[PDB]
């Protein structure tokens, strides 16, 4: 037992980083068949990254500029072209080492792991949430755009994210692998603002159900409450707004604890109202929205790769 914030096994995608060289911008791609992805900013300098135009700066890059290696083994790029903020260029090489993966665009709340990488080369892993505002706490220097996030099923590598960006804030922003970003942020060097975050109210609910299932009941109420009740509850306490969806994907953790799901949010309330009171659920004093109700399902089932 125990509850812990566990990343992916990263090796399939460790399997498919390479270095991208640009000029000297130099960042992370990701090896694919025989496509890389990686971030279009590969292109600019930072002079250009004030308001650059992708397009009049790709113009004068032909396939000879890139450079990409795989660890050392290199690749001879033979066609380049842009899709939204991301490059695809097609290399002579297909890697050996390409899992089976599919590109696929997450929806907020929902969580993957980040594999950090600089210069083509992984340096660390850590599971993360997309934030209802589109941006994630991560942990990324320079040179560490072009890491990818991702979920892994089974077989399956679904990767999610591409990162891009860091906020004045010090939060990060990314796109999918189309190069579609998450949120309203344009790849430029300039302010940026994310929205109002809230918190992942589905999240904190399966966490508080695991919490249940490895000693800690503490915070076991007796009250429950009617949903747009909590609903008003919650919306003071900037959470995200729960619907009858929400209560369905709760459903098996309600039914292996026996606890409605209506009574957890009762005794959710009691915590937003009078806090934790000094002590911990599950070794945190705050309330954590980064577990999914698959992820606690997959800790307590042992799902497997
Ligand atoms: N010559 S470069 O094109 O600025 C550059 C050079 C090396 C590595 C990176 C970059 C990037 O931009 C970049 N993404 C980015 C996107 C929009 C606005 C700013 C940045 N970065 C953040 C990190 N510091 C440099 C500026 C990721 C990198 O890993």
């Amino acid at each position: 037992s125990g509850f812990r914030k566990m990343a992916f096994p990263s090796g399939k995608v460790e399997g498919c980083m390479v270095q991208v060289t640009c000029g000297t911008t130099t960042l992370n791609g990701l090896w694919l068949d025989d496509v890389v992805y990686c971030p279009r900013h590969v292109i600019c300098t930072s002079e250009d990254m004030l308001n650059p135009n992708y397009e009049d700066l790709l113009i004068r890059k032909s396939n000879h500029n890139f450079l990409v290696q795989a660890g050392n083994v290199q690749l001879r790029v033979i066609g380049h072209s842009m899709q939204n903020c991301v490059l695809k260029l097609k290399v002579d090489t297909a890697n050996p080492k390409t899992p089976k993966y599919k590109f696929v665009r997450i929806q907020p709340g929902q969580t993957f792991s980040v594999l950090a990488c600089y210069n083509g080369s992984p340096s660390g892993v850590y599971q993360c949430a997309m934030r209802p505002n589109f941006t994630i706490k991560g942990s990324f220097l320079n040179g560490s755009c072009g890491s990818v996030g991702f979920n892994i099923d089974y077989d399956c590598v679904s990767f999610c994210y591409m990162h891009h960006m860091e906020l004045p804030t010090g939060v990060h922003a990314g796109t999918d692998l189309e190069g579609n970003f998450y949120g309203p942020f344009v790849d430029r060097q300039t302010a940026q603002a994310a929205g109002t975050d809230t918190t992942i109210t589905v999240n904190v609910l399966a966490w508080l159900y695991a919490a249940v299932i490895n000693g800690d009941r503490w915070f076991l109420n007796r009250f429950t409450t009617t949903l747009n009740d909590f609903n008003l509850v919650a919306m003071k306490y900037n959470y995200e707004p729960l619907t009858q969806d929400h209560v369905d994907i709760l459903g098996p953790l309600s039914a292996q604890t026996g606890i409605a799901v209506l009574d957890m949010c009762a005794s959710l309330k009691e915590l937003l109202q009078n806090g934790m009171n000094g002590r911990t659920i599950l070794g945190s004093a705050l309330l954590e929205d980064e577990f999914t109700p698959f992820d606690v399902v997959r800790q307590c089932s042992g799902v497997t790769f």
